């Protein structure tokens, strides 16, 4: 099993919220639009657990 | 114990290499220039181990 994939894990030490996402991106990793979306995607996901559930959205 | 920080890990399932980075970026996480560098930096670091040279641009 030798595929080209990447695992980006984003966790908040302030909220202690961990979030991992498997994304297979070669050069796209260097890409800002992709990296930004990834970083934001991860964060967006981390916050996703904050909003909707466990308390209603407010701060955000 | 109440600090604001984030843990972004980057592992290449293709090279089985992993790289973790602890950075404190609130809104920056959404920023592409920051995320791009964070994503590229992470990758650059992961690849850094692939290259004999272990000197990667990351503030100095």
């Amino acid at each position: 099993m030798g595929k080209a994939t990447y695992t980006v894990t984003v966790t908040n030490n302030s909220n202690g919220v961990s979030v991992d996402y498997e994304t297979e991106t070669p050069m796209t990793l260097l890409v800002p639009e992709v990296a930004a979306e990834v970083i934001k995607d991860l964060v967006n996901t981390v916050r996703s657990y904050d909003t909707e559930n466990e308390h209603d959205v407010c701060g955000w």
